């Protein structure tokens, strides 16, 4: 009984027991907690019966349906607000206005992303990039061909030993950069927003409601446009006609088979409910500490859709393109 959640960090755990002393106090279904440090640690964890669900961007979500794990999206992340929900997102490359280069001339520049193996952060825009990158395919790691592209990266996740230049203008200090984690400052979409921020690199691909929810002053969203994949700059409120590709979003997976789905749908249908958006102040689903990013769920979710069943993997992310 009780749905087991994995968390993939120290600090995804922590939030875990946090939710979970909240769901007891507010007399709400319980949540274990499994911790582990990597999602695909938490795939596997899940597919062997040692927890039950995580949450995971489209890349994980595909890797979580191949064999021999099979698991399912259960639960999708909703985005934007009550009046106007979205269970998508979309890709954009976001740079410093004032510059000419477009989507198609990034050679030698330099690049922040999300994180390796992510959808906005690395599987399209590598995706959309195929064209320009020197790539012999396979056995040749992909990774080789776009460090060769960009001058120099930051890929929370990639191997610092290999492909170097994929990391070096990650933040992180001593072991942490790099990390596909908050241990590095760029990681995920607020950390790649801030590499450019920062100046570290000249284009981050994350998604479109990043640059508006991470500037606490809107005059500072003067100083950024968009990358059209019809080689023209757009501001950032033109995403719909500037994007690399519509997305379905994150979503929490579960086994196909005895997955506990009912069990799973109503802890988040519940937790939504005491702890979602504007609930209670003790505590945030959808919130990180200070410096953390998107612990267990998007600091952006605003709640859940459940999925339909008998929808795979392939399925679920079929509504996505480039
Ligand atoms: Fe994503």
């Amino acid at each position: 009984r009780s749905v087991q959640w994995c968390a993939v960090s120290q600090p995804e755990a922590t939030k875990c027991f946090q939710w979970q002393r909240n769901m007891r106090k507010v007399r709400g279904p319980p949540v274990s907690c499994i911790k582990r440090d990597s999602p695909i640690q938490c795939i596997q964890a899940i597919a062997e019966n040692r927890a039950d669900a995580v949450t995971l961007d489209g890349g994980f979500i595909y890797e979580a349906g191949l064999a021999p794990y099979k698991l399912r999206p259960v639960a999708a992340e909703v985005y934007g607000t009550e009046r106007q929900p979205r269970t998508h997102y979309y890709a954009v490359a976001v740079v410093k206005k004032g510059g000419s280069f477009q989507l198609n001339e990034l050679q030698g520049l330099k690049s922040c992303h999300t994180g390796l193996r992510r959808t906005a952060g690395w599987n399209v825009p590598i995706g959309t990039l195929r064209p320009f990158l020197n790539w012999t395919g396979p056995p040749e790691p992909i990774e080789a061909a776009v460090a060769r592209f960009f001058s120099a990266s930051c890929v929370p996740g990639a191997d610092k030993g290999q492909f170097p230049n994929l990391c070096r203008l990650c933040a992180g200090t001593g072991e942490n950069k790099c990390a596909f984690s908050s241990q590095e400052p760029y990681f995920s979409y607020s950390g790649a927003f801030k590499c450019l921020r920062d100046g570290a690199g000249d284009v981050a691909f994350i998604l479109e409601s990043t640059v508006f929810e991470d500037l606490s002053d809107e005059a500072e969203r003067d100083e950024y446009e968009l990358l059209c994949p019809d080689n023209t700059r757009k501001p950032v409120d033109k995403f719909k006609d500037c994007h690399l590709a519509r997305v379905p979003s994150h979503a929490v997976v579960a086994r196909s088979v005895n997955g506990k789905e009912d069990a799973i749908w109503n802890l988040l249908r519940q937790a939504q409910e005491k702890f979602g958006k504007d609930k209670s102040p003790k505590f945030q689903l959808f919130g990180s500490p200070s410096g953390q990013k998107d612990l267990l769920f998007k600091d952006s979710a605003i709640g859940f859709s459940r999925v339909p069943p008998r929808i795979d993997s392939g399925l679920y992310l079929g509504s996505g393109y480039f």
